[PDB]
């Protein structure tokens, strides 16, 4: 199986050059937390190499931004472990409480044991000052990341295969990029209000970056797949529906570039200026980036 020719119109944005430095500052970090990793879950991460994802994406952030992203990472790899491949991935009734007792800490809840003590320092470090609409959004992305290993757990119990456009809508809050776009907004020292958040194109915006990722990291990585429910929906062979999920994946970055056309197109004629003009343009500049740095990743 060959991967197929891709559409990459996005200029690289670079590889932050505190990789080694942050990589460091993450395990270091774990071992501080008391995260107690086996050898099979350390070898998955060492070979995930949660920093070069963070370095891509935040090339340009400073080092503490950088540490503090990484972290977010290194716990969501550890979240990912215990609940899709873990004891409660399959029963849909520890999935639950043990989710429940993770979004009760993130909303500050007192926690217990390693895994929600290092979730309650990673929120107080990242929501502890900031506005009301960045906290808001902040949780809708994070709690919706949490509760879809819910309902993958409850889906898979039922039988219930998913469709092709309600994968594409879960692949949208599974995926780490959501979260990400809420820490793009620390490092670039922008803060959306939510009459930008509503824009029509940017919300097209949001989704197609989103979108992007998903897509990308499960033909990068051919269940919940993204291939596997083209060659099921084509009877068709894996290399023929990788090739279709490539074609697909051009049709998501086009949408990218219609997007940022129709948001320029929103703020001038809505008469946006200041410091929303600002923080809409950032996002028209960096997105593309974000795009090609999870795209780097993935791909190579
Ligand atoms: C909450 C904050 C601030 C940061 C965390 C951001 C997130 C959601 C990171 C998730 C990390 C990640 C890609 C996984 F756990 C795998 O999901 P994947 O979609 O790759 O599933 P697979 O298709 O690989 O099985
Ligand atoms: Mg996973």
């Amino acid at each position: 199986i060959t991967l197929p020719a891709f559409h990459m119109p996005f200029q690289s944005a670079g590889c932050h050059p505190g990789l080694a430095e942050t990589r460091e500052a993450a395990w270091e970090w774990a071992a501080a937390e008391g995260l107690d990793l086996s050898v099979p879950a350390r070898r998955k991460m060492i070979r995930t190499r949660p920093e070069l994802w963070i370095s891509l994406i935040f090339p340009q952030a400073t080092q503490a931004h950088l540490d503090l992203f990484c972290q977010w990472l290194f716990w969501a790899f550890l979240v990912d472990d215990e609940f899709d491949d873990g004891p409660a991935g399959r029963d849909p009734l520890m999935c639950e409480r043990a989710i429940a007792r993770l979004v009760d800490v993130f909303d500050g809840a007192a926690p217990n044991g390693p895994m929600e003590r290092a979730l309650a320092g990673l929120r107080d470090r990242t929501c502890r000052g900031r506005s009301p609409q960045w906290n808001r959004q902040f949780r809708r992305d994070t709690a919706a990341w949490l509760w879809t290993y819910y309902a993958e757990a409850v889906e898979r119990a039922a039988g219930q295969v998913p469709s092709r456009a309600e994968f594409a809508k879960h692949r949208r809050d599974s995926v780490a990029m959501q979260p990400f776009l809420c820490l793009h907004e620390i490092t670039a020292g922008i803060d959306l209000p939510d009459s930008a958040r509503s824009l029509p194109a940017y919300i097209a915006l949001r989704n197609a970056v989103t979108d992007h990722s998903g897509l990308c990291n499960d033909i990068c990585s051919f269940e919940h797949n993204a291939v596997r429910l083209i060659q099921r929906d084509r009877g068709s062979t894996l290399q023929e529906a990788v090739d279709e999920a490539g074609i697909q994946l051009a049709r998501i970055a086009e949408r990218v570039q219609r997007a940022e056309r129709e948001l320029i197109e929103e703020i001038e004629a809505a008469g946006i200026d200041g410091p929303t003009r600002t923080a809409l343009e950032r996002c028209v500049r960096d997105y593309r980036g974000l795009v090609r740095g999870d795209f780097d990743y993935h791909a190579r």
